[PDB]
């Protein structure tokens, strides 16, 4: 029994984070095969990142001016690109320790692993959410840079995020592996707007279920609603608005519980017009939208 | 900046754990040099466990009745002691992969990072704080017995906590790497109750210098407190009292935001007193006790 915030195990990735260093700028990269990757603003000066022209900062580059570094070990830089907004470094090492590995862009409301680094070396992990306004509330300082988001497949490392920029509430905004930003936003320290962020209903009725699978049931009530009904009430408390796909996508928790998914809608709905009255749902006195279904799934039947 | 509950990365753990099997019982074991660690019950059946003589039951068992697997490698038994609660499983095979290790016992109120394992392949990591009443608030499903809490310091691993058992509110107990339960528990399923739980007073004032270290500062107050004073508002509240050796403890956090600990803890006493009124710290609806000031320090000035 019991449900937390849960990362991957990070020991895969932990092979793959190196140091990046050009001109006083250290970051971190991420070491596959004979490709290191790194957010392009490595390349930039304090003054640079105003308004930085990337593909004239980079022109003033050669290989030799990139400072890659494994531990204590030199790696030798024999070509570089720009893609989007990554920076591809080749280098005559493959990672003796590359893991099987996917690139992917994921959506709004799925989860993902941080392993916050510093100076190529793993500080710690911890679980994420993309926002819906592609966002994600990490753990980031001065060096954090290039730390990288990622899911684990059977043996396979889904990595899907890769740290750029911090805005302006203490959130965090970064690109896919392919150098494309999660959002509006650009590698540059002008003024810049995240969208209004809604919640995860889907993943708050998934965190309900967990609640009700481990013993916390006392919100579930007397009431059911309708689609129609509920995503009315959603609209008025910014929920995203449940869909057919969704409450198809929660088959699996509703089966385990015996709750109808329009029961539990009811429950929240309840919990969104009158507020908990100071009582607590697994040890939160708020409702708790970072649990996707399949992870709620994961945890309450514990796959490896 | 931003502030999350951060786990220690698992690579150096992942690369010891084991499945254990002793008749039809799996569970996960720690395999450091040529000695696998893993708990005592895996000798017992379901009706066993009601009553164990474990010296007696262990006797029935030789070198062989123990299956010792890493990965799809079978490790042979050439020797077996019970250390209080804990099998020692003497291999042939030291672990190529064994980091640097200690194994300690912590205190109430310190923090580790939990690698939840099932047949000895790791599935998560999440941080956990042994609470004052020697318990965790883990996510532990039937499998998850010999799974492993730890530290690292700079190469260094240390083991505190090994799973055994999950008590009536869903919270846990387990031993240190000798075997020795934390708190009261004895590995029987008898009524057995954990005492009343307290609030780590001092982890608490850590978590709100690390709010006042991220701009949430709102719960800052006109008003200071004494020692005395504070510590007659804890009682009242179930919080543990703060000492000296406490706000000692607070010097750097004080002194990275020149808040006086007096002063925050005027803050506390109102907070205690009049509650949050809907807001948040740190995006928490409560007092958070799960982070200690080493925590906030290594999160808030960012060490590997
Ligand atoms: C990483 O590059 C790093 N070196 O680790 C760094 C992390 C942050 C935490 C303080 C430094 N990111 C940047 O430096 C990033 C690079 C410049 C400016 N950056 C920012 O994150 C800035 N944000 C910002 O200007 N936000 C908007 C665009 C105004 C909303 C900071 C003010 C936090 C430095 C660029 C290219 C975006
Ligand atoms: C691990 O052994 C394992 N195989 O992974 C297991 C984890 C729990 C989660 C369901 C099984 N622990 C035990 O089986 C543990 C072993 C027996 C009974 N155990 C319990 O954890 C029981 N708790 C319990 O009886 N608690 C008290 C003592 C009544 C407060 C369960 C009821 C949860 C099975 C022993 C030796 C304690």
């Amino acid at each position: 029994s019991g449900f937390r915030k849960m990362a991957f195990p990070s020991g895969k990735v932990e092979g793959c984070m190196v140091q990046v260093t050009c001109g006083t700028t250290t970051l971190n990269g991420l070491w596959l095969d004979d490709v290191v990757y790194c957010p392009r603003h490595v390349i930039c000066t304090s003054e640079d990142m105003l308004n930085p022209n990337y593909e004239d900062l980079l022109i003033r580059k050669s290989n030799h001016n990139f400072l890659v570094q494994a531990g204590n070990v030199q790696l030798r830089v024999i070509g570089h690109s720009m893609q989007n907004c990554v920076l591809k470094l080749k280098v005559d090492t493959a990672n003796p320790k590359t893991p099987k590995y996917k690139f992917v862009r994921i959506q709004p409301g799925q989860t993902f692993s941080v392993l916050a680094c510093y100076n190529g070396s793993p500080s710690g992990v911890y679980q994420c959410a993309m926002r819906p306004n592609f966002t994600i509330k990490g753990s980031f300082l001065n060096g954090s840079c290039g730390s990288v988001g990622f899911n684990i497949d059977y043996d396979c490392v889904s990595f899907c995020y890769m740290h750029h920029m911090e805005l302006p509430t203490g959130v965090h905004a970064g690109t896919d592996l392919e150098g494309n930003f999660y959002g509006p936003f650009v590698d540059r320290q002008t003024a810049q707007a995240a969208g209004t962020d809604t919640t995860i209903t889907v993943n708050v009725l998934a965190w309900l279920y967990a609640a009700v699978i481990n013993g916390d049931r006392w919100f579930l009530n007397r009431f059911t609603t309708t689609l129609n009904d509920f995503n009315l009430v959603a609209m008025k408390y910014n929920y995203e608005p449940l869909t057919q796909d969704h409450v198809d996508i929660l088959g699996p928790l509703s089966a385990q519980t015996g709750i109808a998914v329009l029961d539990m809608c009811a429950s929240l709905k309840e919990l969104l017009q009158n507020g908990m009255n100071g009582r607590t749902i697994l040890g939160s006195a708020l409702l708790e939208d970072e649990f996707t279904p399949f992870d709620v799934v994961r945890q309450c039947s514990g796959v490896t």
